[PDB]
């Protein structure tokens, strides 16, 4: 069925609450045990949000290996990202461990420093060219090289040197910074803009690691973002574009990291950027 015809048929029907439900209910449930070790309670952002162990990340070290961060692979699409939690005061030295690591161009950041009057996730990166930044229990150093501020997202060149062996590589960090403290965008036009810029960067490309996407639980704004991303590549791939089912997307997406889309207003908003998104990807 078309998305546009089903999104219609939903909105006059008033069940957006009821189909959200039908997915949350479907969705996977995989073991996450190494997230509830003793040992990581302080890497964890939230009690209820947590890695499957088939899918997470691991550091690269013997002491500790956890990360809050999932990896999202899509066969079809050809496409992978990396799902993570806003970094806390304690993580940010194993943040920028996992970007060196998995060799990644860009990270995508959904959300700001302090919402609703409380924080968020940590200051990770350097406001000024000047005070550079040094993660000691890493041994990396974080340079910021340009910041472009426009109306709906900022875009940041960053640094990043490995001090055990002094190699360097440019990091894109990408920076959405309008989504509303409350819901969700009226229109998804700046949405759709600043994924875009991402995609015109390299920063998704198979050429590069895995990008890093992170809101503060890195599973609503963040699985908004590449349940999107994902499905206008489909619709670009394949003979039949209406073809493509978003639900069946969302809980495959869902079979590597719990809880991706938080609300039936995300949802409903992941539809609406694919429709209008769709009016790109068949020419004009």
């Amino acid at each position: 069925m078309e998305m546009e015809k089903e999104f219609e048929q939903i909105d006059k029907s008033g069940s957006w609450a009821a189909i959200y439900q039908d997915i949350r209910h479907e969705a996977s449930d995989f073991p996450s045990r190494v997230a509830k070790l003793p040992k990581n309670k302080n890497r964890n952002r939230y009690r209820d949000v947590s890695p499957f162990d088939h899918s997470r990340i691991k550091l690269h070290q013997e002491d500790n290996d956890y990360i809050n961060a999932s990896l999202i692979k899509m066969e079809e699409a050809q496409r992978s990202y990396i799902l993570t939690q806003g970094p806390l005061p304690n993580t940010v030295g194993h943040f920028w461990e996992m970007v060196w690591e998995q060799k990644s161009r860009g990270v995508v950041m959904l959300n700001r420093v302090m919402e609703k009057g409380s924080l968020k996730c940590a200051q990770y990166w350097p406001q000024k060219e000047e005070k550079e930044m040094i993660f000691e229990d890493t041994n990396l150093k974080l340079t910021l090289i340009s910041e472009d501020i426009k109306s709906y997202y900022t875009v940041r060149q960053l640094e990043l040197e490995n001090l055990t062996t002094q190699e360097t590589r440019e990091i894109l960090h990408f920076h959405y910074t309008t989504w509303p403290d409350f819901g969700v965008p009226e229109s998804p036009a700046s949405f759709l803009n600043f994924l875009f810029k991402v995609r015109e960067s390299g920063s998704l490309s198979p050429e590069h690691g895995p990008v890093v996407v992170h809101c503060s639980a890195g599973i609503g704004r963040s699985g908004t973002f590449c349940l999107a991303d994902t499905c206008l590549l489909l619709m670009d791939k394949r003979k039949d574009p209406s073809s493509v089912d978003i639900k069946k997307v969302l809980l495959e997406m869902r079979k590597f990291r719990m809880g991706l889309i938080q609300t039936a207003d995300q949802l409903r908003f992941s539809y609406l950027a694919v429709i209008e998104g769709a009016k790109f990807i068949m020419g004009d």
